[PDB]
């Protein structure tokens, strides 16, 4: 299929969408070879296992990594411009946990600017994240195929 | 192979660290595959000939994911907890890009608080992220074998 953006004009204050995720071991292991964050917590079951959470949890910022998806991908989607983030962390996320990203429309602003709420909750509800993006939304009406990965193959 | 960390009370106010990282074919992909982001821009060659940039960018947030392995690793490193952090996004990160994350502590709180300067410069130094990061940095002193990433193969 192809994705359609919601254009600046389009948009409405209190306009909502949602984006969610697993997280699985892989999600994990992902993460940590693009940020270079290789902390065992995050990779080692044996290690884990030893610590507090008695299992693997997923790096804090994987949840910035999918709230900007969700802005990119979904609410406004294809030609956003993103300009700023704020995230607040407000619970762990551990492995198999699932969770949703809930964008919503707060302000729209001068130079096609939009301020957005960017919330994560995981499959019990709880929020795990709390921010607002500031975006230039797009200003005209777009469909875009997006791009099919190579296979990726890990272990 | 080990890493040190710098607990609350080895914190100084000014001290700098940094974290670097070239921005490769593989982190576009990998960024890509756990964020959803696969809008093409970022991935399709033949695609980002086509606009103004000619050639493929990175997300914006894998500057955010560096950043957090860089607090995660070196400043103040293993057993620090990440409470929040805000990105400004100042210049588009190019594909063979050269990163640097320059953290500094620019104040020390109660209850193990710190607030982190997060910045990121290109190859040129220009800065293409502004931001800082609220953390609770580690009581005690850690050393920490960082894990092995397992084998990825792409394509």
């Amino acid at each position: 299929s192809q994705v359609q953006n919601i254009p600046y004009a389009e948009l409405e204050v209190g306009q909502k969408a949602e984006y969610t995720s697993s997280i699985a071991e892989r999600d994990l292991q992902l993460f940590a070879a693009v940020s270079g964050d290789r902390n065992p917590v995050h990779l080692d079951a044996a290690y884990a296992a030893t610590t507090q959470f008695k299992e693997r949890i997923a790096h804090g910022m994987l949840s910035g990594a999918l709230i900007s998806a969700a802005i990119a991908t979904v609410l406004p989607g294809p030609g956003t411009i993103y300009l700023g983030q704020t995230l607040r962390f407000t619970r762990p996320v551990k492995l198999g946990d699932d969770l949703k990203v809930e964008l919503e429309v707060l302000e729209k602003l001068p130079k096609n600017r939009v301020r957005m709420a960017t919330r994560v909750f995981n499959q019990a509800g709880k929020q795990v994240v709390d921010g607002e993006a500031e975006i230039m939304a797009p200003e005209e009406k777009l469909s875009v195929e997006l791009a099919e990965l190579p296979p990726i193959s890990i272990g």
